């Protein structure tokens, strides 16, 4: 019964499949709260396989779990340009997120200049941004069949998006290393 | 090393004289030197991978078991070489292993014309912010009055300590955006 809750004014064939969806989702460690505020949360579990654990931190969390500078990271957070609440105190950016953004200050550490390192991190992600919706269209025209259902569509991106994962960094890194190969050359 | 030194005169060929004393005991060959004008980063290109090999589509099609037709589209969308010719030794070994990978992503059921479409999108993106990550290391480098081997020297010791960070940085940003797509 509290489910119903999750699935709101649905009706229909709509609510019986969203009923199985959200049944399988809270079986994955996908909590109630991630679900409202997801829609449609078909996908979340996927999202878990790419790094998001259910948690959330604060800028200034970060800043001493990892020991950097909380202006400096702050900087790079409005670089990448995902988060909306610039607060330091403001618990709304996920924990891997955070983690990623830490990386900017050895750079700074090792002499490059801020200013120059914070505008790398814009280009890098908006560059970014470009190949994962590509990679979206790609991901979702695989997974996607004809007359599937929300629970269908969920685990069939969970078998699949699960082999994917392992094979993505190595061939980011290596494609980096390419253009910074023929930079070179 | 006169033939190395070619037509400089003065100051431009007594800096020169200085760097490629030093590349030689770096370990780069006269061969390399003279193929590579200016030379000042010959011996930071090993760094990020580039050895100075090259293989041809038909061989990494071999060493790696892929299939040759979809590793020439993988090439054609990152367009590097001035190349197609699957026997033109013409593809830095590395990115021919790094060209090798789409193969598996196409046998997990992902559609090869998307998949190709990725490939030229992410080298794109990819093109400019090594472009920014250029400029950048360049100001950390150049001094005034700096000579050519103060670069070569400080190009090495900068880009050795920076290249550790790149690949984790750049997987992490990857996982960034596909959380949020
Ligand atoms: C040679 C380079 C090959 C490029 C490979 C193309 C990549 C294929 C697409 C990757 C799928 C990853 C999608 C992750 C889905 C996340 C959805 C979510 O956050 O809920
Ligand atoms: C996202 C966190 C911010 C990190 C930004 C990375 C900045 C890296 C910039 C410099 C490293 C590039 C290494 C190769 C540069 C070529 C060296 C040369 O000029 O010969």
């Amino acid at each position: 019964a509290n489910i119903d809750d999750l699935l709101g004014d649905l009706g229909g064939t709509a609510r019986a499949e969203r009923a199985k969806l959200v049944e399988w989702l809270l079986e994955q460690g996908i909590t109630p709260d991630e679900i409202r505020a997801t829609n449609p949360p078909l996908l979340l579990a996927t999202r878990h396989l790419v790094g998001d654990d259910g948690t959330y931190v604060s800028a200034r969390e970060i800043s001493e779990n990892y020991g950097v500078d909380l202006e400096l990271l702050q900087r790079v957070q409005r670089a990448v340009g995902l988060a909306r609440v610039d607060d330091p105190d403001a618990v709304v950016h996920m924990r891997a997120d955070g983690e990623a953004a830490a990386r900017a200050q050895r750079f700074v550490e090792l002499g490059l200049n801020p200013d120059q390192v914070v505008l790398v991190v814009r280009v890098l992600a908006e560059g970014l941004s470009h190949a994962a919706e590509a990679m979206r269209y790609t991901a979702l025209e695989a997974i996607m069949r004809p007359g599937a259902t929300e629970l269908d569509i969920a685990k069939g991106s969970q078998a699949l998006v699960s082999q994917i994962v392992p094979l993505l960094g190595p061939m980011i890194q290596d494609m980096l290393f390419m253009q910074l190969r023929h930079m070179m050359e």
